[PDB]
């Protein structure tokens, strides 16, 4: 096969000749490109020095294996993968070709969405997350910027797993389970409705303060699950009663141009109140969220789980190279 | 003070506040008129109990209706406004008039209309809510049909009565009846016992009729009712049939075998109401397939039907639950009923 090179935004992209007129859409570094075999625009991602250490190679091998095996309507589709190198010995760069979307969620936060659209977006998020959970993948890094949409309101998750969306248990260095991703969904949901970040901490420790001021000091039952030294910190914070959810998310920030909006507003606030819960023992699960009145309107009763670690940098390199070549 | 009026070949004697009586409903146990209430400035429904004191069953049922109507307070159960007797003493005592909120129609009247998914699911949500409130008070209706459900033009729906006492026996399909009983649950028809989801069969029959615009199981007589069930849903399991009373068991097992019709064929796409309607249609059919189940062991519960995608969209988590209600010789009944009236 033949390639050509183009300097794009401080970088040099060397790609198959089928991908033309590259233009940057984010930062792996990502370009939009016209595919002259398919006749469509695609997204071309050049992986950022994939084998510089232990972390990078581990991450990039995972991303590539998962993109190839996972097929769900709410997870980004891989269209092609290539390298401009011809041997394992000179092998340096990996290019991922993915479907091109219209926008990420940061951009939709700035608009005035009705209940139908908000609930449909949230339904899709939870569907994507459920599929990831069923494959043993707990994401932990969900945020507006790694979720993309089409103008017909289709939603896909970009990666397989920033401070503003981290669950209380992550902040306090506890363990976590599936519903760690529900906290993040609650944070994104709140922001879609409010137009601003719910918990905007100046640092990772100030994050806890932002949570406490709004939701209140968590229960003694929750405290019991902390190691004494971590609990000492938590209990030495000023005490907060928490703000009522009717006050946190007042009627006026919700759509209110018809009478049927009134009940959807009660439902949306109720779901928020179950997702934004400090104690993961008491926080809603993905399956229950999917059955919530606000969400379940989108469920159709009429997808197979995917057919799915420490190494030397050279051992990782041959693993990645094998994945690119088949 | 009272005055008398001849209404649809019956004589009503009512308080003078109740004026311009016009009949709206007939039948045994009660004759019903709309009346303008000059104290309240609204039209109401006046029901005269159809001879409450003829025997012990009549007096029992009349007492039960009155007690329950008084104690129950739920937005989907008919509200009682007043109760009175034209007689002045316990010795005189004879007639009972019940005054209730006036609605716009019986569900018989609005069933078969061209209704969208939004109105249909809303009516069904309301029915389920009333039923659940009854169940939580220990009341299982067992005889729900469109004629005991009433509606307003805004789609508000209420249940009109409390059906059969918990300890009442029913007659199975082999024992004749004159009237139509299109909504009777298979377990009642077959002589079985009943549990709470007896009422779910009725809702399924009502849901199907709202969608199709025709009675789902329209038997020519009491026995043909069962043939209409099996022709569409299919013969139930050997195990289920084997557990029936001999009279029933022998008939039912020697019936021709039917495979049943797929719910996509029974309730096809074109009978349902955009692209938003497509998922709702699919959800509606799914609920129907779970309600219209012969064997009560395999039939959906009221709680589960309320959480269904088709239904739960009308659930408001913020609104307060309605608190649960605070619950003989024919001449002892009279004194019991008189005290309730006064
Ligand atoms: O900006 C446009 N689209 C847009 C906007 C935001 C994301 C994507 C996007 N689609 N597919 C992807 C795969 C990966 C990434 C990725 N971003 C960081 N890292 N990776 C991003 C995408 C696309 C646009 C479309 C038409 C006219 O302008
Ligand atoms: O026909 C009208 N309304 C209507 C129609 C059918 C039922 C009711 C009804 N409202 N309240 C009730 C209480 C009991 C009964 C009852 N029927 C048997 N037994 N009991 C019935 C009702 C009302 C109407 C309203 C305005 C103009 O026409």
């Amino acid at each position: 096969s033949q390639f050509y090179s183009v300097q794009v935004a401080d970088s040099t992209f060397t790609v198959l000749k089928r991908y033309q007129q590259l233009k940057p859409i984010g930062s792996g570094i990502v370009c939009a490109a016209f595919d002259t075999v398919l006749g469509i625009n695609v997204a071309v991602k050049k992986l950022s020095r994939p084998f510089q250490n232990q972390t990078h190679a581990k991450r990039a091998y995972r991303e590539l294996v998962l993109l190839k095996c996972v097929n769900h309507k709410n997870i980004i589709s891989l269209l092609n993968v290539f390298t401009p190198q011809k041997t394992l010995e000179e092998f340096q760069d990996v290019y991922l070709v993915m479907e091109l979307m219209d926008a990420n969620l940061c951009q939709v936060i700035h608009m005035e969405l009705d209940h139908e659209r908000m609930s449909y977006l949230l339904y899709q998020m939870l569907c994507g997350i459920k599929h990831l959970h069923s494959a043993g993948i707990i994401h932990r890094d969900l945020k507006p910027s790694n979720i993309v949409v089409k103008s017909d309101c289709t939603l896909k998750i970009l990666d397989f797993g920033t401070r503003y969306y981290r669950a209380p248990e992550v902040i306090l260095g506890m363990g976590y389970k599936e519903n760690v991703d529900i906290w993040s969904v609650g944070c994104i949901m709140g922001e879609l409705v409010k137009g601003s970040v719910i918990f905007q901490g100046t640092d990772h420790i100030d994050q806890w303060n932002k949570v406490i001021e709004q939701l209140g000091t968590p229960s003694a039952e929750f405290m019991a699950a902390l190691q004494p030294t971590v609990r000492n910190y938590v209990e030495n914070r000023p005490a907060y009663p928490g703000i009522a959810f009717e006050e946190l998310f007042p009627d006026w920030i919700f759509p209110s141009e018809s009478e049927r909006d009134k009940i959807k507003t009660s439902q949306a606030r109720d779901l928020l109140s179950k997702m934004l819960v400090i104690d993961p023992d008491k926080r809603i699960s993905v399956d229950e969220a999917l059955r919530h009145p606000y969400i379940t309107v989108w469920y159709d009763p009429a997808a197979p789980p995917p057919q799915i670690r420490e190494h030397a940098i050279e051992e990782w390199k041959e693993l990645i190279y094998k994945e690119v070549m088949d």
